[PDB]
């Protein structure tokens, strides 16, 4: 079965771009109107069986402030998105991470940088500390190019089902790539990141 998703994060991270990456979960979305949600049933494929991770979706309204209790209430878990060419986005990282746990006190959640795979990168590995503190995981991703698409999920998945040798033995149909995100750029990000975790 399944778990409730909720993806968090100033207007324009891409987080609507994000989800819609996985094809079935966009063709199979389902309205709750009365939230202002579309929830997404990504179905990811274990090698521990099936797992589904119904991702729910604002309509854009984060844009006027926190969010309903509705709209968080019995999430299992949590992806909280910013935008790595927006400074004030991982400002607000904090804001969205107390307006989520008030809530849901005990989820697992992963940070996510969207849009490395724009040149002019403002938020840098360096600097990217937040999950370190709340020990939360952190990836860069690229929603036009699905760089790390599963990577959230994946850590997601291990820590639902409490086991850290859980792999995902195929992908999903993904919407192709929008933009090419360069693989020695890709590949010292992520060297990056290690570098600045060994501190
Ligand atoms: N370059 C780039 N642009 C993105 C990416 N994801 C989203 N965008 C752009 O960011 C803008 C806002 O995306 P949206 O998904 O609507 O963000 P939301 O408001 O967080 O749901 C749109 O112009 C997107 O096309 C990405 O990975 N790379
Ligand atoms: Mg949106």
């Amino acid at each position: 079965v399944q778990f409730k998703l909720v993806l968090v994060g100033d207007g324009g991270t891409g987080k609507t771009t994000f989800v819609k990456r996985h094809l079935t979960g966009e063709f199979e979305k389902k309205a709750v109107a009365t939230l202002g949600v579309e929830v997404h049933p990504l179905v990811f494929h274990t090698n521990r069986g099936p797992i589904k991770f119904n991702v729910w979706d604002t309509a854009g309204q984060e844009k006027f402030g926190g969010l309903r209790d509705g709209y968080y209430i019995q999430a299992q878990c949590a992806i909280i998105m910013f935008d790595v060419t927006s400074r004030v986005t991982y400002k607000n990282v904090p804001n969205w991470h107390r307006d989520l746990v008030r809530v849901c006190e005990n989820i697992p959640i992963v940070l996510c940088g969207n849009k490395v795979d724009i040149k002019d990168r403002k938020v840098k590995a360096k600097s990217i500390v937040f999950h370190r503190k709340k020990n939360l995981q952190y990836y860069d991703i690229s929603a036009k190019s699905n760089y790390n698409f599963e990577k959230p999920f994946l850590w997601l998945a291990r820590k639902l089902i409490g086991d850290p040798n859980l792999e995902f033995v195929a992908m999903p149909a993904l919407a192709p790539p929008e933009v090419v995100m360069d693989p020695a750029l890709a590949a010292q990000y992520e060297h990056d990141l290690e570098v600045a975790q060994t501190t």
